[PDB]
């Protein structure tokens, strides 16, 4: 049993809810929250901007030190950093950004990072301002992630379309 509430079960291991991932993280304090990161860990907008704002910019300060030491992530890659006030850890995962022309096949590689963690609270990778089709993102998630993933979908209209169209 765990602390996640109000989720619809899609598969053995994937669950979904219409929720603000920031508000969900603050309530649950999951072991892992996933950030929709870019390779520079510049948390300006979308999910990343919202998570970083909720940490009072401490996520960005930590991220700047990580990049200064290690250089940029790979598209499809990840790093584990602090979850600050939101979670024990934040898994920063880089899905391809269609608005930068990145290869959508890298979305599967991005989701493979989730398999290193038994339970995660996450957004749909490459959705929102990353430009991918969220229906596609949910399909890749279900077909790639084997660990237990609790997906938060901000937009109620999109949530209802994801559920209604789910095969």
């Amino acid at each position: 049993v765990n602390s996640f509430s109000g989720y619809l079960k899609l598969t053995d291991n994937v669950y979904i809810k219409n929720a603000d991932i920031v508000e969900e993280a603050k309530k649950v304090k999951p072991t892992v929250v996933v950030n929709a990161a870019n390779v520079y860990l510049k948390h300006g907008g979308g999910v990343a901007g919202a998570l970083n704002k909720a940490t009072n910019n401490a996520m960005q300060v930590e991220s700047d030190d990580y990049i200064a030491t290690n250089g940029p992530l790979k598209v499809g890659g990840s790093c584990v950093l602090s979850g600050h006030n939101l979670a024990k850890h934040c898994l920063h995962v880089v899905g391809p950004n269609v608005n930068k022309g990145e290869d959508i096949q890298l979305l599967k590689s991005a989701y493979e990072n989730f398999n290193q963690h038994e339970v995660l609270l996450a957004p749909l990778l490459s959705a929102g301002i990353f430009g991918a089709d969220p229906i596609h993102s949910l399909r890749v998630c279900v077909d790639t992630v084997r660990t237990n993933v609790y997906l938060a979908v901000f937009d109620k209209n999109l949530y209802d379309k994801l559920v209604s169209s789910f095969l």
